[PDB]
This record gives C-alpha cells, sequence and structure tokens, in this order.
C-alpha cells in the first residue's frame, strides 16, 4: 500500500534517460519494472500481490532466446516508460496502465524466428493467424496469463474501463509487427504536414501509440553505442539461426540471415538505420517533441556504423 520500490542513486537516477541499460542483473529487472509503474501511474495502479505474480508469470514465458527474451520485454517498457514520463499530460490513466504492460508482454513466447519463417515451415500459428503470427500469438499469450487464478491485475476496472484497456493493449501489440510500422508511419507523416493530426481522434491516438510501440521495440538502437553494439550480436544470432533453418527447408535466406555474410553486417545496419529507425524516430520526434534524444541517440550510432565500415573501428 505504502511500500514503494528504491532503486541505487546510480539506477534512481539514469533510469529516468532513455538511453537507461537495464543492467546485466535479471533479478533486479521485476523490482525496476514495478518502479516505473509506481511512477508512471501510480502506487494505487495495480495490487502488489497480483503485479508480482503477473510480471513473474510473463518472464516465465519468455524463452532463453539470444534477443527476444525477458531483457527485451524490460528494455522496451523502460523506452515506453521515458516517453509517458516526458509527455505525461498527454495520455490518460487507462493508456498509462495497458501500454507498459503492453510493452512487457509484447513478445511472449517468441522462438527467435520471423513471422516468414513461421510461413515457410508451415508452423501450425501460420495457419491460426494469417497476418502478424507472432504479434497474435503474444497478445493471446497475454490474455492467457491475464486469466490465471490470481493473476487479472485490471480485476478493479469496470467492465467497460476493462474492455478498454485490453483494446489498448492488442492494437499496441500488433502495431510491434515492423510489416505494418512502415504504412502507419506514412500516414502519420501525411497528417503531421497537413495539420490533420488529432490527438483527440482515437484511430489518430492508436496511430500514435503504434509508433510508440515501434520506437520502443527497436530502442536498441538508441541506447549508448557499447550497449547498441552488443545488443547487434544477440540479434544476427537470432537471424543466422533463422537462416540456418531456411537453409534446412531448402531455401536462401537473404542475406540479413545468411551468416556466410557477416563482412556486409556494417552495411546492413546502415540501411536499416535510414530505412526504419531514423525516420521512426524522426516522425516521433515531429508528433512528440520532448522524445528528441531517441532521434539523436540514433542518429549517434548511425555514425559510429560508418565509421566500422571507414575501418575507424
Ligand atoms: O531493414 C532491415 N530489416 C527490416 C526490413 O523489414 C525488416 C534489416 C536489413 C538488414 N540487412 C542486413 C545485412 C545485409 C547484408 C549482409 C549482412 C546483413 N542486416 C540487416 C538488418 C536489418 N534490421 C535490423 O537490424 C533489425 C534490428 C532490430 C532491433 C535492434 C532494434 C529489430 N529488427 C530488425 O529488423
Ligand atoms: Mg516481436
Ligand atoms: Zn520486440
Amino acid at each position: 500500500g505504502l511500500m514503494q520500490f528504491t532503486l541505487p542513486v546510480r539506477l534512481c537516477k539514469e533510469i529516468e534517460l532513455f538511453h537507461f541499460d537495464i543492467g546485466p542483473f535479471e533479478n533486479m529487472w521485476p523490482g525496476i519494472f514495478v518502479y516505473m509503474v509506481h511512477r508512471s501511474c501510480g502506487t494505487s495502479c495495480f495490487e502488489l500481490e497480483k503485479l508480482c505474480r503477473f510480471i513473474m508469470s510473463v518472464k516465465k514465458n519468455y524463452r532463453r532466446v539470444p534477443y527476444h527474451n525477458w531483457k527485451h520485454a524490460v528494455t522496451v517498457a523502460h523506452c515506453m516508460y521515458a516517453i509517458l514520463q516526458n509527455n505525461h499530460t498527454l495520455f490518460t490513466d487507462l493508456e498509462r496502465k495497458g501500454l507498459l504492460i503492453a510493452c512487457l508482454c509484447h513478445d511472449l513466447d517468441h522462438r527467435g524466428f520471423s513471422n516468414s519463417y513461421l510461413q515457410k515451415f508451415d508452423h501450425p500459428l501460420a495457419a491460426l493467424y494469417s497476418t502478424s503470427t507472432m504479434e497474435q500469438h503474444h497478445f493471446s499469450q497475454t490474455v492467457s496469463i491475464l486469466q490465471l487464478e490470481g493473476h487479472n491485475i485490471f480485476s478493479t476496472l469496470s467492465s467497460s474501463e476493462y474492455e478498454q484497456v485490453l483494446e489498448i493493449i492488442r492494437k499496441a501489440i500488433i502495431a510491434t509487427d515492423l510489416a505494418l510500422y512502415f504504412g502507419n508511419r506514412k500516414q502519420l507523416e501525411e497528417m503531421y504536414q497537413t495539420g490533420s493530426l488529432n490527438l483527440n481522434n482515437q484511430s489518430h491516438r492508436d496511430r500514435v501509440i503504434g509508433l510508440m510501440m515501434t520506437a520502443c521495440d527497436l530502442c536498441s538502437v538508441t541506447k549508448l553505442w557499447p550497449v547498441t553494439k552488443l545488443t547487434a550480436n544477440d540479434i544476427y544470432a537470432e537471424f543466422w539461426a533463422e537462416g540456418d533453418e531456411m537453409k534446412k527447408l531448402g531455401i536462401q535466406p537473404i542475406p540479413m540471415m545468411d551468416r556466410d555474410k557477416k563482412d556486409e553486417v556494417p552495411q546492413g545496419q546502415l540501411g536499416f538505420y535510414n530505412a526504419v529507425a531514423i525516420p521512426c524516430y524522426t516522425t516521433l520526434t515531429q508528433i512528440l517533441p520532448p522524445t528528441e534524444p531517441l532521434l539523436k541517440a540514433c542518429r549517434d550510432n548511425l555514425s559510429q556504423w560508418e565509421k566500422v565500415i571507414r575501418g575507424e573501428e
């Protein structure tokens, strides 16, 4: 009730910044998440008994994959935390609640393979969900855990508020399907520059929350260079593994996933930053100005990758 979580000073201070790294100590991540909830939302938003129980069941349902794991779950949620804290008059009570949970759950039960690979493998999830295959699985897993005896952190909400916060969460999680992001940022670009962007339009809020989600999901390109560079090892470990499985199906993988083209990774990072990361945080800064640090950090890392190519490291 009047029981709040504290962090060491350095963590207390650095956690408010966008570029915070949650550290190598797995056991502090749940305290870190609860801390962000109490500060983003209130000591009252969730019952501490239930939240802790939900947090730990979620953690257990992330797999020990190189990148799409429990560390990613909490990292993406922290980015959301910082976007919300730098924009706190813009979001409803319900949006603060459901967005931080959405981020923690957004990759539940990920196996480290793309929607594309499930589809070429003919995995049963590809028959159950034709588009955004993994992302619909994630939201389904989320509802699963929410219905475990003792786990419904939303029990105090009215019938109507409950239906809203699940609908926030669901759209939020589908949004992390990067295949949808390009269309969403383009509509957001037009609306912003023709002045028709209206945050009181619910369908506009949806688009904005979507972009927030892409921004949080890719936040590893907005960390300090040594974090970004080591996170890249984890992503390619998954990519190259999936490429190995593509070869096992008798398919040449895209170079992104072919581990015989390690040498061309810096150039591949360059195009990604140009085609995705920079446009994403640009458009996000245009809508939510206090999120400028993400664009500045992304740009800085773009600059580091050009240096890697030029043989300056
Ligand atoms: O454009 C890309 N992919 C999108 C387009 O539609 C999906 C892309 C293309 C890439 N070509 C290469 C590459 C080329 C030649 C030789 C070797 C490698 N490497 C890539 C990485 C990429 N992407 C990410 O590194 C990436 C990173 C992350 C998290 C860190 C934030 C999440 N998702 C990602 O896809
Ligand atoms: Mg995902
Ligand atoms: Zn993710």
